[PDB]
């Protein structure tokens, strides 16, 4: 029925045989066969398919409202188990601020098997027809992104994908599948780094991909068995155990990002934020429209990068580590930690400032973290 | 010194902080940084390294007398990792009878990304000379091969792979460090199915890669990161933990071979039977002088599908199952399991026949296991 | 400073060595020593210490405002541990209605031993007056207590047990270190069944127990030394993973505890409701007062043992299942499953009636849960 | 059949339902009943019974030619519920040098709850006679014992105790199953620390113990459920995977041990050797009639504290830390580190003289181990 109790009983996460009530860990590599070519229930090799696996597949698959669900050892396994659907010479549009890794793994791992990218500012899906080549196949979108959280319009470029035959792809990492839900919108395929709030206890490194496409469910079900970028059983497990509290952690979130936000646009040492929730911020409505609630990822301007560091140390409950989507809340500056390769000139133009500060909120107390945020941000 | 004291003590293995004699399990994603970009031990986020896993990789690193390890989600992932080092258009060679999965990956996957594959018969090493074109880069072999047991010279095919730049690779699976250690004879890259051997209980899907060749090795670890094929730190710490035993394990399983095979070489009920230990098999002297011990892989023929599988049923000790390496004796028939694709003209003119068994010996008492496969060639 | 921040930033479990943000499971029995007696970190032996398992004591000292913690293999190893600070000849006062685990350790086990036991009412302090001996020394309770929910005053009963040279302990279980705070009150030892709330997922059994007290802390951990009830530290890890939503949890479990109840409450299949909340519950005041808020464990009457049966199959969202404190709905009958060995007649008495259910509020949607037991109950 | 073969395919360690070649780790604690009192495959509460623990249960039970067996938290626990068959006032019988850990449960513990101990010569089996009082009624014993591997004769202490109406016990752990089997010399109840060989990977802390008595399986099984000291099931799945290689590593051991105990002996620098091999040990006829090989324990004397110190330290690989059956070798001295409490008048009665060392011999290369130990004793 309603979101929070689809997340306990959704999918297949107890043991039909002993009927435990939480999935066995398969510590498993292979099956015995009563005859030649007959599975006692369905498993040969666990690269193939294994049972724990099976289960945050499972899971998956229903939380997205898909039919298909794949587990990889990470998030950019799942990207580039996905990017392998195309062929040499295809093309794809991404976009403009697509994740470092993402971006990464295109312009220097696939564009070496020709492979070809195109960055586009989708937060006006027209530019997304203008971009399309003869040989693009597929659409890859982000919303929101990082570290900017720009807003891009999935019906419209689910739309815009089956006009012109692009695959087109999601990454719902930011949002999770309580909140927004891409192949109810019309989205071929839709993934996740589950290592960020799917998983929520910054434990495990995984990717998780859904779909409602049986053809393209076969072709990435032969992609992950031929390449073998598979999550392994104990991740799989700690996976479904921490979706199971995927409900109440992203409520506790957006409790905490609304009073935060508050806080941050009256404060005189912080210059713009920018989050989807605020009414100016573009694609508000695309947003509000396409979601029903929020991600959990901040970023505000503080003055210069001395303000920003002296902001990190003088914080008790902000954590300075990579990653985001955990319990304890994060803090980070992406001008020194994600996009320091970028010559200081253009990450100026492109809004990625020396004062630029990114918070991951956590699960701890609303009032904590506000009052902790002011507090430090009061001593610049 | 020793290799049983090179198990037990080579590679990192231990806790430097409290202790602990045994690797700790990292079942975490991402670090604290005291200050912006200054990480404690050198650890940041998980898919970049982890603790756990790079235990495994020191370990696979100092068996095979490396400087580089990598752990991968499967032998398959590793596979896919080494050959992400070409670009479209590069060619690569490989043993005409490589593992299914290699052969899969490489055919169905790779090729889309304009990568060209010839399948040459290595137990000629000037085989390899002729199928060398201006755009050949990659020299992969297996050696000894599935299900057959093929030798092809590592020496050899090293210098080759030198005189004409080509990357050379040893698929070491069959083998493991224990006996074979392809880089001391000049290959550039060795990497195993950590699935098998290594692992040796069945019980984890792992790839292991090593190398010594510093540039190499950054464009591994640049692939590792980009594409995400990394395996977690419980799948880790259970290599390390298998890898404890391999000296005792493949001991046992050779003193197994040796009486199997004669056994089988006696029997009436037994044709043909392929293992590199036999004299007259091709490249014996090749396989002894590159390798100190044998693989526990047995293929043999008897006369046709229902002698194999009145076989199989007739046995006690010996299990029905997919993979090999297992501390069980596994048995399967590669014309019905593994090769079953291949029409079957082709089966037997490669020699694949009907009755075609292949067993992995596993650490049962070596008395049982002859008696037991010689009482069910009995009822023959 | 908060609950909820403290539930993510108190005790120590982060990797002071790595800084890895989770726990390291350190799955180890020993630890290299740099000279004899020379710890590198104060450990020498798991079942002495382990430092998976040091964490997560920490974790629940500091939940408890303790200063000494220590993890058991389950609730009633704990109990157990408690208990065995006795000898032969001494007395024990327990709650009348205590847990069916703790009255048979008690009776089964510790009076072979010596040690006598008294059932009091509690209810009334004045109760526990009365019943002490010469040789009584240790006062036990539960609050509320399992399944009629009685409720005991805390305070008063660490009053009268300084006041008379007695140990007392509560078994904390049910209200979970986020509602209420034994230590605070004056108690010497509080413990809980971590199987419960603490782990939250069903799928860690283990025992918590929290003391201020130096000496008891000392014996206690010369108790579990010798004795060797020790949680492993994979169950350590999962506790300390589990413990980090327990406020979300508890929080949601109240809620819909509170929408429960006046749903029983108006339905006319429904008798008596048994629950601190209920204004009519006897010492509902002392609850409120001892407590800031409620446990999820619901008991209610139904007609008969049928009315129970199919008021379990009518459900969608109710588990019939033992334990409690899940992430599931629980639903159980106390007098089929955990009363049953009470003859009918006692059983009627004391109001473990053969239509009584007992339900254990998970965190589904607050509505669904309402609903579905709703429409169930209107099937009757 | 023979014991190697035993080792593998002995006890339930499958799937019944997947086929899973591993036994699956049942990370739960409580199972879905179909209707009340109907357990699917007889699982109710982890606690009472988990499937994980069951398979090593079996495990230990085949091994040990028993019919039951129990998983506990640790060694100890294992022992702690073995007394707890006992009554106040009851008399138990031990070795006169049994185990540190079991000599301060029984005489810490264990007599504050009215158990009396005697501690008795058990080499000469007329000593238990003379010991026995009306009140008796166990015997436990362990061979060979620590550190000065005393052996007793178990036949005739099982014959003495059937005599008398005691409950015989033996702690097997220093032998293993695989060359000592007590139930089958008539013996009741056997238990052993799987910390050590049985795990024999350094990285669990558990008890096992078996039977072939309907009636004491039964007070063990409640026992076990009523104080808690059960195994959990990660730790559970490691003992099973750890006892799959004991045979190998026992025989590894043992051929070690041969070699070592000839060096031993010829060295100048060591005086007396402790081990049951030795034809001028006490009762080594006894030992070789009960057993069909060796524990890896040895004690030697060299001269004084200080050149123990130093051979520990001229040492490359054995490791300084406590317990024994590693895969590492481990070396110790009990003057210091587990008999440091007794004075050192009756330590030097006893034979614990300050420059008596242990070894525990791992499963490095043979040669290796020898030269080491040879060349640090060279240096004294
Ligand atoms: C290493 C990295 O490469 C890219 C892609 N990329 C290439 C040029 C470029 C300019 C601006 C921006 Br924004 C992204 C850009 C993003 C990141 C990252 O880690 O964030
Ligand atoms: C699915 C598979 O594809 C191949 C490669 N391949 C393609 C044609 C062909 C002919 C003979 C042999 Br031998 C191998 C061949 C091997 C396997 C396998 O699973 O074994
Ligand atoms: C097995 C069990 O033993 C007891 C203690 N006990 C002994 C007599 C008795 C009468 C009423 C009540 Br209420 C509890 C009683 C409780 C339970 C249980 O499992 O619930
Ligand atoms: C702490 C400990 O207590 C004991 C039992 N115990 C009591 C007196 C006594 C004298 C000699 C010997 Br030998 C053992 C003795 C053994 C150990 C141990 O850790 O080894
Ligand atoms: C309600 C419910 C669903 C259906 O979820 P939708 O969001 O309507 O697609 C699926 N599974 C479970 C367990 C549910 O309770
Ligand atoms: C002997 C030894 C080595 C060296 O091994 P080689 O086979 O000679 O390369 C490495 N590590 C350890 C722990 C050793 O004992
Ligand atoms: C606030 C806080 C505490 C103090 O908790 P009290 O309930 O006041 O005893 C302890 N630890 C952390 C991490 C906190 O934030
Ligand atoms: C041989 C065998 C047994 C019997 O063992 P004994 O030592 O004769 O009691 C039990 N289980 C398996 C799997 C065996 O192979
Ligand atoms: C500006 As529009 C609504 O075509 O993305
Ligand atoms: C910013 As990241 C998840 O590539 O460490
Ligand atoms: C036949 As040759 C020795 O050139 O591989
Ligand atoms: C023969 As296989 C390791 O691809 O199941
Ligand atoms: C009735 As009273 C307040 O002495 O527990
Ligand atoms: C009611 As119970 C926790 O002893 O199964
Ligand atoms: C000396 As005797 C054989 O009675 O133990
Ligand atoms: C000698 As010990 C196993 O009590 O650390
Ligand atoms: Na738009
Ligand atoms: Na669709
Ligand atoms: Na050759
Ligand atoms: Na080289
Ligand atoms: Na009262
Ligand atoms: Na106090
Ligand atoms: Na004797
Ligand atoms: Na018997």
């Amino acid at each position: 029925s309603n979101k929070k109790t689809k997340l306990i009983h959704g999918g297949h996460t107890t043991d039909d045989y002993t009927g435990a009530v939480t999935t066995p860990i398969y510590q498993t590599s292979t099956y015995l066969q009563d005859d030649i070519g007959d599975l006692r229930q369905g498993y040969e090799y666990s690269r193939t398919a294994n049972p724990t696996r099976s289960s945050v597949e499972s899971v998956i698959a229903t939380l997205e409202n898909g039919k298909h669900g794949f587990a990889f050892s990470s998030g950019v396994a799942a990207i580039s188990a996905v990017v392998m659907l195309l062929d040499k010479g295809d093309h794809i549009i991404l976009n403009s601020d697509v994740y470092g890794g993402t971006a990464r793994a295109l312009t220097k791992v696939f564009t070496r098997f020709g492979i070809e990218v195109d960055f586009v500012d989708t937060t006006h899906t027209d530019s997304i027809v203008q971009a399309i080549r003869p040989t693009t196949k597929m659409l890859f979108i982000e919303t929101p992104s990082n570290p900017l959280l720009r807003v891009t319009d999935i019906k419209k470029s689910a739309e815009i994908a089956k006009e012109h035959g692009l695959i087109s792809v999601v990454d719902n990492t930011f949002m999770t599948p309580y909140y927004q839900n891409p192949l109810d919108l019309g989205i071929d395929i839709v993934l996740h780094s589950a290592t960020k709030y799917l998983g929520g206890h910054s434990d495990v490194v995984a990717g998780l991909v859904a779909t409602s496409d049986d053809k393209l469910a076969e072709r990435l079900a032969f992609i992950s068995n031929s390449t073998g970028g598979i999550l392994g059983p104990q991740d799989s497990y700690l996976l479904v155990r921490g979706i199971k509290t995927l409900g109440l952690r992203m409520e506790q979130i957006n409790r905490s990002v609304i009073e935060i936000i508050k806080m941050l646009q009256a404060h005189p040492a912080v210059q713009q934020v920018f989050h989807p929730s605020i009414e100016s911020h573009l694609n508000h409505d695309v947003h509000m429209a396409q979601a029903d609630g929020h991600t959990g990822v901040i970023a505000f301007e503080v003055k210069n990068t001395e303000s920003a560091k002296q902001l990190i140390k003088a914080t008790s409950y902000y954590t300075l580590a990579e990653s985001l989507g955990a319990v304890e809340s994060l803090i980070s500056v992406p001008a020194l930690m994600t996009h320091a390769s970028i010559p200081a000139d253009i990450r100026a133009k492109e809004g990625i400032t020396d004062g630029l500060v990114r918070i991951s909120v956590g699960i701890e107390d609303t009032e904590d973290l506000v009052d902790d945020l002011k507090q430090a941000l009061d001593t610049l």
